[PDB]
């Protein structure tokens, strides 16, 4: 969803002010009679203030579609999380755009952010400068390493020096609700990771995970999806490179078939051509043999 | 526990009149004084009836003792099971044997039971002669092999047309609460089992359940056990084979470690030296090939 | 209170019928105005049956007097067990004694009754014959001896085999709530009990039970009574000594102060001077010895 | 537990700062991957801040261990009222030696008192001082009479002028539950006794507590415990003052046995010789005179 | 409302049988649209059975009418009630007549008695003769006389041996609420009443019911009234001397205002003249010196 | 109860300061040991700061006893406004006397206070100098007549200019429960009352409460209380009388026979002769014939 659908503006004073957006006056932008050339505007409720502009309505869930559940209690959580947050990183009027309001964000990453963001023992429950950062990483607002700290889920289910595996469990969401196994592989800092214990992680997924395939889709964190889904999110990547009109990071657990595929992509070759490396390459016999070491000293020890 | 931890008898008719036994009569019996000239009789509480052995008090769970959760509604419903299910039988007086009543009963594999039968949908709920089977396998009364209509669980998690893949949950049980992460492989059929189901099979495991070996205690049934619990079956299994004072089915899916090993211990090689062959041994390149197949055919499909 | 205050009777037929009271029965008869010369006859309600002879409100709770709290769900239970029990005796019109209704009952020794009654787990739960006794036996109207079987409470706070100690509790019953700390114990069975262990039972009271004296009213069953409520009790059996116009069961373990002051009391001496040999007289060295070697076993085993 | 189980600290300022461990940084740790030599120091769980070091995993509960049930509310009590306290006691920098944190405290005591600090009407409730006095003393961080005002319960149970009897139940407790009957004796300041009033109390104690004896394990209270548990008590008794490489205070209520048997030990003599005294010695007949008298004085007056 | 509005009947048997009306046929016949020539004849609802006449939908509840409230539970209650009752009676179908459907029954009457009859302790639960003259009274199908166990209400507020005072409470009823505060004088007996009880009942409701004056509608039972309503009864009864086109009983304690004024109506006399005599003729004072004599002796006692 | 079983007092500043009384105090005080010749003062609990003096604990309920249910949550309501109200009226410390903590006060009274002052529209429930007063009347601390604003209830069943009736039921006081159908008259200010409306209140008083008598125990309110009643309250105005080693204010509604019996007893007469009056005297003519007046006119009206 576009941001507009959770919050609105006023350029009054000198700092970009931003306020939050209720399910009733969505409700009302949904049902009232607005003239074509106005729908790009924010939609005036008259008695529950503003709304997203009309343009939009498709990104909201009604009697027969599926979008944003609205009316949902978390929809005014992420409406407030946003609207704070951004009044917080105070951007100055002078150099305001409109088309920022355009911008599309994670909204599951969000909810994900609130769950954290309301966990008592979580750091960013008290971290109000990394909640910002998380936040801004999540509404595709800035540039930044999702390390860690700032990763939209705590759910961790790994841990070591290094790596941190988090559940993505979309199943309970109350905003977009979606059934998808996936796990997230975030880096606990930018410090460097011997290829010693690359390996070991990647023996580790391959072993825990089997089922799954780590992936990137460029950043400097990965997920863990199912063999049945490498397919689609390798479509996915697909438009989104062709609209650029890529770092893994070289991180020996990276699926082969994927960063092949993706590889040949990045180079012009149709997805038709290269959708068939996915299931291609074999994985290296050093991480095999990694494998089948830690089911055997589990077996014998 | 045995079998007068659930029932007590009567032998004044032709066939053996089998009863249940109520908690109060167990808290009773482990209060009572008993001279040590009695504690292998079955004890009369009186006031509730016939209580078990007190030889046998062990088995049940005190306050700081692990064992049968008797004052569970779960402790009824078992022993009204075995009391019905034994009077059916309908054994012999003439031919009774005290002995039975100590026989070791399998409670974890009868409380999956009673779940079974509780539930309207499966065949155990109205079907008697099915259920009665079920039970006597259960309580190792009958030599019968534990097909899929008599397993101890209804979980399914896999059926192709001749195996059946049932989880078994000893986690919620009321009476033995039990952690282990195993499931249950079954046959459908006595019949013989074409070999490249077998080998399908075998991949199908590999692939769902990578972290698992399947076993088998000798019976025609299969134990799906963590690699890091292979030794401790393989253990019991030896200790088995030390009172003398096995079939294996050999079905291609075995895990080949296990095969092996238990093939040693058969022969008379000392558990120190076939404890080896359990994680020393590789599955067949058939296998490997067929479940990397798996994952590629999943990949794209 | 009198059998009259739970029960009313027909003569139609050629056993006494027996009949409940209800509680709207008891409301509208504390109720009505009734003329002196009828004080003492079941009084007609009309609209709900017959209530208890006026000549006994005093027996029921007011909002300012103590008595049977017959708007108590307990009391429709206690009046159709008494009912139903009575029918059974089918005791013979002919020989019928309007004087049988006057009998007092033992109220809570009932109130215990019907909770060992609806317990499923207890012989008196569908044994009816002993059911019949043990009401009976409450309800003064028979001389048996309450063994164990027929005893009022199933709080089993011990048992060995030939005596059993129960509970009586009667700070939480619903008809007549009292707080007295009381035992029963009751023979299992009238045969000849051994002095071995008679004395071990003697001994395993004053360990267990310091606090408590067990004496008799007379029959051939014990209650384990508070030191400081001997003198009560020892009045009681006096005053009941007086209306002459006694079965210790001479028991090893029966209170010795006790023991003898009901012998003074039975030869003619006056409560005056007996009541002294209560607290004067000492138990024998056999039992504190054989006392002092439980807490010594008990230290070290 | 030891110390570093509850909270972590910061030297960064002036005086040491400690703070609490949730349960989900415990949680992250026991499941993290952590190098051998890095288990002596605090875990780092990025999300949920700094947890106790694997060191000390053992000392929380699984699915098949007993331990501190981290899980519990009752942790996040303790763990704050720890934090608190030390923040509070206020230690300075310059002297903070890092095994101070491998203190173990007494989880069960700890828990006691958060009831009573929780408690409106305790006195710990709003005597900030005295508290800390209470956890000091709880916390083995501090050589102080646990005099009455302090005392880890305050379920009373007696109580004259010099002593007081608190009831210790762990049946309840939510972090290391546990069944035992235990009461404890503590004196309500540090005034002399005189004999009068101890062998008043002995004779008290005797007569309502006569399955217990009076013992101590070398400070200026007594704890309350059953026969059949001395022999274990003296045990550990016996591993503490052998690894001292004792102040009763005569009080005349001690159990005589364990006064000569930890004699004995503190002498040299092997415990599986000096275990013999604890059933071995009997009470002193000024003792036992005075208990008689109790009771007879109970029936008599 | 007519007895139609309850129940619709078939003449097909041999004797008429009736049946229940339920609340969905009510609310479509209500909805239904009928023509003139059919409104007196009862609807059939097709999917809900048969519907009262529409002729009488008056009698009804509407979101803005005060009528049955049928949607109620106690609708089909006195809807069954009626059936079953009107198929004992076992009127011959030959000489049904169809004008008994337009008999105006007394529905808070017959609410009342299902009170009574739902009521286990009352003999109207079991006694099924009496149930019938009691619903038929009720329904003005009899001329029995109401006595004490025919009467609507259970609510026995006094009982002598002659008559019964019972509370009609209709503030709670869920047909039709109503708050007028009510009692009712019933005999027990059509026995003739000793003038002593006569003036002793008078003397005992002149001061338990001061504010009240017992009328009679010419029937042996009696209500007593608010004085500030004895016009209206006074007023309804004579509408009814009008419609020509009284058994006072002559009891003692009937109100003398009323007596004479009722006297006065059926002698000729204009209300506009007799309704004087109403509070205009006192008590005798044999009575006022009876209740003076009550308050006294009850000063006294 | 005296003033001391629900607060305990300091003499340490220049202003006696109050403390409130909890439920573990008094319960540690009720089983505590304390010498004879120091139960006059108040008992250090140590643990719950200090309780009444035990001289008092007869005052408090227990399982056998009747009295201040000091574990009801109203408890603690009553010893808090207790202590508040005295520290605010702020007595000098030079001029305190311990025999104040002795008076005792009216439990019930207090009670109906709480109730009023925790009502949000009752005025007491912001005028804290009103509730000073209301609360120091309740007390017996201080001769001020009860005018309405003040009187312990205010459930209003009556008023006019002069008078308020207000309704006393203690059936759910959870404090010292009671049945007793009792009223109360406060006159609205100290303004005179002309006959007028005295003679007026007396016939309403007369007709809607005709079985109370409007009694007065000298203060200038008066009580409503059942006839069958003032022979009781007599007594107890006895007592008093015979304890002074009276102003009704001659309204003209008080009880003539109260009025003459009280006379009386001020004057020596016996009460066994005095206590004839009660019932000897008949009402003034004016006031029945005010009486019957109402009553004709609500008849006729």
């Amino acid at each position: 969803a576009e941001l507009a659908c959770f919050v609105s503006f006023s350029l009054t004073e000198d700092k970009v002010v931003w306020y939050p957006i209720n399910k009733k006056a969505v409700q009302t932008m949904l049902c009232a009679k607005v003239e074509k050339d106005q729908r790009s505007n924010y939609y005036d409720t008259i008695l529950y203030g503003v709304a997203p502009p009309p343009e939009f309505r498709n990104r909201f869930k009604t009697n027969e579609r599926y979008g944003l559940d609205y009316e949902s209690d978390q929809y005014t959580e992420l409406v407030n999380l946003l609207a704070d947050t951004l009044n917080m990183v105070s951007m100055p009027t002078e150099k305001f755009q409109f088309d920022i309001v355009k911008t599309v964000v994670q909204v599951r990453h969000l909810e994900n952010l609130l769950c954290r963001i309301k966990d008592v023992n979580d750091i960013l429950n008290a971290n109000v400068k990394l909640r910002v950062k998380a936040v801004m990483i999540a509404c595709n607002l800035v540039n930044e390493t999702e390390t860690t700290p700032l990763t939209e889920s705590n759910d961790i289910v790994y841990q070591d020096s290094y790596f941190t595996i988090t559940k993505l469990d979309y199943s309970n969401h109350k905003l977009l609700p979606l059934m998808a196994d996936e796990y997230k592989i975030t880096i606990n800092t930018k410090t460097d990771i011997p290829d010693r214990n690359q390996t070991a992680f990647a023996a580790y997924i391959r072993y825990n995970f089997n089922k799954f395939a780590a992936i990137s889709h460029g950043k400097r964190h990965w997920r863990l999806v199912l063999h049945s889904q490498l397919m689609s999110h390798a479509e996915r990547l697909d438009r989104k490179i062709k609209s650029d009109k890529y770092d893994d990071g070289d991180m020996a657990f990276v699926h082969p078939g994927w960063k092949t595929c993706i590889g040949q992509l990045c180079g012009g070759t149709t997805f038709e051509v290269a959708k068939t490396s996915l299931y291609s390459i074999k994985p290296s016999k050093t991480v095999r043999t990694a494998t089948n070491k830690i089911e055997s000293d589990l077996i014998s020890m």
